[PDB]
């Protein structure tokens, strides 16, 4: 049936440090308008399945 | 950087009728456990970019 339980981070403000663990799940604003916790245009979920 | 503003459905209860339009977004239970609006384990967002 397909596995979608394995995700990976896709968007971040900056690169990670060595041995750095990032777990935050917050709506990512890639544009010039607030997302207000709404997954819409120019507002992408940081984790991709 | 890649465009991610185009999305399509990935899960449904059944198939669409001819010339049918579905726009409703809702958590899809790919298992046997209620999800109540979480993209966790066996609970998948219907759309994919």
């Amino acid at each position: 049936g397909g596995n979608y339980n394995y995700r990976y981070r896709l968007f971040r403000k900056s690169n990670l440090k060595p041995f750095e663990r990032d777990i935050s799940t917050e709506i990512y604003q890639a544009g010039s308008t607030p997302c207000n916790g709404v997954q819409g245009f120019n507002c992408y979920f940081p984790l991709q399945s």
